[PDB]
């Protein structure tokens, strides 16, 4: 229903940061304060607003992403084929047909496709067919004008899986990841608009967003954890050190 657009035509370091903060403003209870921390928290799931819709706005078309209000998952994405027909295409236990066409109402039934892979990195990841390093994601690196070059991909194109998962894996980290962590976002400003290289604390950080989210809520005080915390690139003490943007829904503090 709610729909926020980032205006790739006219990039620019500030619109990016505030196309986040909607996104963190949108889906946060104000009233949910973890681990004495400022950091957002997203609310509890709703039953009414399940979807926020993105929109990514360039000079040749626009190409748009459904995310799950409730924990920011992608769960859908629309762009026009080589027909300049508008298709949507979906992860299979993420949404259904009547959510779909509220979400993305341009695109009729028929048109409509469930994805063969899952929503995880892992299966999207194999589908991109990386060839160097490790083969994953890490291997693509970040950044706007990596992010144009991958819609180029997919708007008004006919639909190769190797170029719609790449297109995947630097969406999902570009608007959900870099929401919820500001070390992403702040990496991405920092090269604005540049493409530039990930990093393993990138994928540290994404990796233990739930680990990161259950330690603030029940074993922090005042921002200070009762123990040392490791999530992969060291010993964290303060949780202001892991410069969260959005900590997971785990109920309310105790
Ligand atoms: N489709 C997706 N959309 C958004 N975020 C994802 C998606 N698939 C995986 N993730 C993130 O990858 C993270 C891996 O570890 P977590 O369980 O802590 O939390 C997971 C999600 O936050």
């Amino acid at each position: 229903a709610t729909a926020y657009t980032l205006n790739l035509a006219n990039p620019s370091a500030s619109q990016y940061s505030s196309f986040l903060d909607q996104i963190r403003n949108n889906v946060r209870d104000t009233s949910l304060i973890y681990g004495g921390t400022d950091v957002e928290v997203i609310g509890a799931p709703s039953t009414t607003d399940k979807f926020l819709r993105l929109n990514f706005q360039g000079p040749r078309g626009t190409v748009s992403l459904g995310l799950r209000r409730e924990n920011l998952y992608v769960v859908a994405y629309l762009a026009m084929d080589n027909a300049n027909v508008n298709r949507a295409y979906y992860f299979k236990n993420q949404i259904t047909s009547a959510e779909l066409t509220a979400l993305f109402p341009e695109v009729v039934v028929a048109n409509q496709k469930q994805l063969e892979y899952g929503e995880d990195y892992q299966a999207i990841e194999k589908n991109a067919k990386i060839t160097t390093g490790d083969q994953s994601r890490k291997e693509l690196g970040l950044g706007i004008n990596l992010l144009i070059t991958m819609i180029d991909g997919v708007n008004k194109k006919v639909r190769v899986v190797k170029d719609e998962a790449r297109f995947l894996l630097i969406a999902i980290q570009m608007t959900a990841e870099a929401a919820r962590f500001r070390y992403i976002q702040n990496l991405v400003t920092k090269n604005f608009p540049n493409k530039f290289d990930s990093e393993n604390k990138v994928i540290q950080f994404q990796v233990s967003w739930s680990k990161i989210s259950t330690a603030i809520f029940g074993d922090c005080k005042n921002g200070v954890f009762n123990k040392d915390y490791d999530f992969g690139f060291g010993k964290v003490r303060q949780a202001k050190d892991l410069q969260m943007g959005l900590l997971k829904y785990l109920g309310r503090p105790k």
